[PDB]
């Protein structure tokens, strides 16, 4: 399955690298800033899983209640196959009623970009329907992997959603917040 | 298929982001004052593809006739879902008769690590036999993509190999050199 490999490669090639040091980098960030006397970031890495596989260039631009705040301190890698890559994660501000309301490390799952690309290239032989099925399957497979992984306990949260074509103008921020509030 | 998703993901998530500025970076390295006239590096990316999916943390060690020379200058990333990542690529010298006989940018394909891991975790439901067939399928799929991809013409080389049953006398060095001298 396309989704199966993606769920595994996302875990092996990213999450494992990132997760172990994440709580620490966040502790660093909360104590070391100011900037600023007003904080403060949640402990998990919130992963966005749009089922439509729509990933924006800019997460901030896309939503008006999600505003880029800052970056976490950088991380360096020396697990196998990666040496001297430099990584960063981004912190976002969430507003509710022009207020408050959350500060968290937030990012789109990169393999959705791949699922989208595949759907648009004739060479992939991958239909838009295939994409939706694999996107759901990707989410389920990843949930399962993470549930059992030593690296991934209490420091990661999956936010899966579809924005309904029918009626409503969906709130990404309400979605993130609902997950956030625990 | 697992391979299909891995190959497409490797193209979308690494190659088409790294290849466009590769030749520019190589020449810049080739130009540099410090870079003694000895050893003009070749202009393509040499991607190692062990079919047994064995990937060492240290390539230079796998073959004594293959030694790490230097690092290319770092590349910073703009692209979406990745802001401010920093990539680096490594330069290696190859030897014939104990003396340098080639210089090239050389690395193992990361998704083979994932295929190896999947074979090692019960949850992946992935056998060793599965792994080999998926590794061959990965190489084939990647070839087809790069065969007609705009990002990837004349700047990339795939070296796929199996180390024989009769001997470990198999030399990667010669395999790489073989491709290297043409
Ligand atoms: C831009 C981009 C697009 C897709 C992937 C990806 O599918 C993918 C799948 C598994 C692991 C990685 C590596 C990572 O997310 O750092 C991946 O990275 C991607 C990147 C960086
Ligand atoms: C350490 C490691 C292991 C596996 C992958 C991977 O499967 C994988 C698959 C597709 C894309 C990427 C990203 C990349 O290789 O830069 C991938 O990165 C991985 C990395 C960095």
């Amino acid at each position: 399955s396309v989704a199966h490999g993606l769920a595994w490669s996302y875990y092996i090639g990213y999450l494992r690298l990132i997760l172990p040091e994440l709580q620490a980098r966040i502790r660093t960030y909360n104590q070391h800033y100011n900037n600023l006397l007003r904080g403060a970031v949640s402990q998990r890495l919130y992963i966005l899983l749009p089922l439509d596989c729509g990933v924006p260039d800019n997460l901030s631009m896309a939503d008006p209640n999600i505003r880029f705040l800052d970056k976490l301190p950088q991380q360096t890698i020396d697990r196998a196959g990666i040496k001297d890559r430099v990584y960063s994660n981004s912190i976002y501000e969430l507003l509710e009623n022009g207020q408050r309301a959350g500060t968290c490390v937030l990012e789109y799952a990169t393999p959705l970009q791949t699922l989208f690309a595949m759907s648009q290239y004739s060479q992939a032989g991958f239909s838009r329907e295939d994409r939706l099925e694999q996107a759901k399957l990707f989410c389920r497979t990843l949930e399962d992997i993470l549930a059992d992984a030593p690296e991934s306990q209490n420091n990661c949260r999956l936010i899966a959603y579809q924005e309904p074509a029918d009626d409503s103008s969906f709130s990404l921020s309400q979605e993130v917040l609902r997950h956030l509030r625990q």
